[PDB]
């Protein structure tokens, strides 16, 4: 069962998401019960859920939190560490290719939610110019946790200390899930996306200009680990109907499982260039 309202998960310990999470509850009336491992906020409008667990390591939560109530996806918020040290909000699915260094099953994927996720990302570029030191960009799919089955994404802002205390980033972050939680549009382009560098700059331009949102989206790093099962198993799990490309990025090897998991699955492979130029937005 899948219930039809939607939860905002975070970490006891995490900044970020505790800051996400005082904003989110002023947005409704909630009331506060501690059932099992959890800290359950509930309200008619949308649902907020407290774990002493660090996220990255939380397989299988979806599962544990299904016990006490029924929710159709999962925005996990959370903080976002980089030794770059930008400023910024980020977007991204949990899973794995082929190594599992910070949580998670090697080769597993966690369900995405391509049209919140979507739609999370147009209502925070709306507000982007209130904290116009910020940045924003998807990341590629990466770290724990990978069994997730109920649909999935990370909310996040980085990359450190002081980035996750920043009070009006969380509150920024928040109200770009509220519009997100309310939003009827459910009907944008799905692909998964394979190319790019671990920030995928060619992604994030589509998911800010274009019809087009992403389910899954694979680094340069991971090319001679993806096999054309695998991305098969991307394409059916983000309920994709294309593929897209960073034509700079791939090269002939990557660009054949590409085309083989195309056929396989039944879908169209798509160059970036070509996305951002025949489906823009406005």
């Amino acid at each position: 069962f899948q219930g039809h309202m939607k939860l905002v998960v975070c970490s006891e310990s995490d900044t970020a998401g505790q800051n996400i999470k005082d904003n989110l509850l002023t947005f409704a009336d909630f009331e506060e019960k501690d059932v099992g491992e959890f800290k359950l906020y509930l309200s008619d409008e949308f649902y907020i859920a407290e774990t002493k667990e660090r996220l990255i390591y939380a397989d299988h939560i979806d599962e544990k939190l299904a016990k006490y109530i029924d929710f159709e996806e999962i925005l996990f918020a959370s903080r976002h560490s980089s030794k770059d040290g930008r400023k910024i909000f980020t977007v991204h699915v949990s899973g794995n290719v082929g190594t599992a260094d910070f949580g998670g099953k090697p080769y597993s994927l966690a369900k995405p939610s391509p049209q919140t996720m979507k739609n999370y990302v147009l209502a925070l570029r709306e507000r982007l110019d209130r904290k116009p030191e910020f940045e924003f960009t998807m990341e590629v799919t990466h770290h724990g946790p990978s069994e997730i089955s109920k649909p999935s994404a990370f909310y996040e802002i980085g990359s450190t200390e002081e980035e996750w205390k920043d009070r009006e980033a969380a509150e920024v972050v928040a109200e770009a899930m509220l519009d997100a939680i309310r939003a009827e549009k459910m009907d944008w382009n799905v692909a998964v996306g394979v190319g790019g560098t671990h920030y995928a700059p060619r992604q994030t331009e589509i998911m800010l200009t274009t019809t087009f949102t992403f389910g899954h989206n694979f680094a340069k790093y991971t090319f001679e680990h993806l096999t054309a099962e695998f991305l098969v198993k991307a394409v059916k799990l983000s309920e994709a109907e294309y593929i897209i490309i960073d034509e700079k990025s791939v090269n002939s090897a990557v660009k054949k499982i590409v085309n083989e998991a195309a056929e396989v699955a039944g879908v169209e492979v798509l160059k970036s260039k070509k996305v951002k130029k025949d489906f823009r937005l406005v």
